[PDB]
């Protein structure tokens, strides 16, 4: 009376389950329901299903209906199966222990469950100032363990760039935008850069980027006290300090030197007096200006002193002396 054994409707069943599906979630089975048929009559025609194989442990099968569901006490993770493909053996038994087989081929679908991740999370990089537009500063990289659009990453700067830095959305190369990079304008930058996936609930991971502007000595010394007039007793002896010129250089390691470059002497009748180059000296380091020759209103009533400062450490000649020069008028007073 048991002249037949069970026999599945298809020889391979193709099925898919979304990862992180909760327990009891049924398989989505693309080619009909799992079904086995035994052509005996009566009691010898009833079947009981088993599910067998390497990752059978992740599932349970109703032995009456052959429906397959996510076992409880387990979590299915697509990042733990490479390829994302599972192969299982369906077995069908009648009451005499006669068999039928078919094949369950299961694809784990992808859930956007992994964050774009920066390793390292932080970047510190030196960039020399006066760099041309488009100079590559660095490249940041993130990794997302998901795949398809869930793993594909667009880079962006959320803030800190100040319109002086741009980032290529794909490569993650950070480069210089339109504006120039002057260390004296700003000596560092902190960027919050963001890598974001394209899952339908997009996930993001961020990275701190610190950018450190190295110095070229490219900044000219500037007198803080560029015009003065001082009246000086005709009885002021040589060595007497009468004025002090001071300049400031915003580069990292200036060596400032102060020079008198002209002295122009005038009569109380306003005509030039020649060869008065030696009337005043200037301390080369402090900018302290002293009387140097003996004085007299009757010989020279006024001196126009012109004073300049040079950074010796300057890396560009064109930004190494003062503009303007310091001007000190000196006016002699009778006794
Ligand atoms: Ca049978
Ligand atoms: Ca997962
Ligand atoms: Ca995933
Ligand atoms: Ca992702
Ligand atoms: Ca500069
Ligand atoms: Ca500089
Ligand atoms: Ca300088
Ligand atoms: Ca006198």
């Amino acid at each position: 009376e048991n002249d037949n054994h069970p026999l599945f409707t298809e020889g391979t069943y193709q099925a898919e389950v979304m990862e992180n599906s909760p327990a009891g979630t049924p398989l989505t089975v693309l080619n009909g329901p799992i079904l086995a048929l035994d052509a005996d009559e009566d009691v010898y025609a009833v079947v009981t299903y088993q599910l067998l194989g390497t990752h059978s442990d992740l599932f349970v099968i109703d032995n009456s209906t052959g429906v397959v569901t996510v076992r409880s006490g387990i979590i299915i993770d697509r990042e733990a199966f490479s390829p994302p493909f599972l192969e299982l053996l369906l077995l069908a038994e009648d009451i005499g222990q006669l068999n039928g087989t078919a094949h369950l081929f299961i694809t784990i679908l992808d859930d956007n469950d992994n964050w774009p991740t920066f390793s390292p999370p932080t970047y510190t990089v030196h960039l020399l100032e006066n760099c041309p537009p488009g100079f590559s500063v660095l490249q940041v990289t993130a990794t997302d363990e998901d795949s398809g659009l869930n793993g594909e990453l667009v880079y962006r700067i959320e803030a800190g760039a100040q319109d002086r830095f741009l980032i290529h959305p794909v490569t993650g190369v950070i480069r210089v935008g339109n504006a120039t990079i002057d260390r004296e304008e700003q000596e560092s930058y902190r960027l919050t850069v963001v890598a974001t996936d394209r899952g339908t609930v997009p996930l993001s991971g961020t990275a701190i980027v610190t950018i450190l502007i190295d110095d070229i000595n490219d900044s000219r010394p500037e007198f803080l006290n560029p015009i003065q007039t001082v009246s000086v007793l005709e009885s002021a002896e040589p060595g007497t300090i009468i004025a002090n010129v001071t300049a400031i250089d915003l580069d990292l390691n200036p060596k400032l030197e102060y020079h008198i470059i002209s002295i122009v002497a005038k009569d109380d009748t306003d005509r030039l007096v020649p060869d008065q180059e030696d009337a005043f000296a200037v301390n080369i380091n402090t900018g302290s200006v002293m009387v140097k020759s003996p004085l007299n209103r009757e010989l020279v009533a006024t001196y126009e002193v012109t004073l300049s400062v040079i950074d010796n450490a300057s890396d560009l000649p064109e930004h190494s002396v003062s503009v303007p020069n310091a001007k000190l008028t000196v006016n002699i007073l009778d006794v």
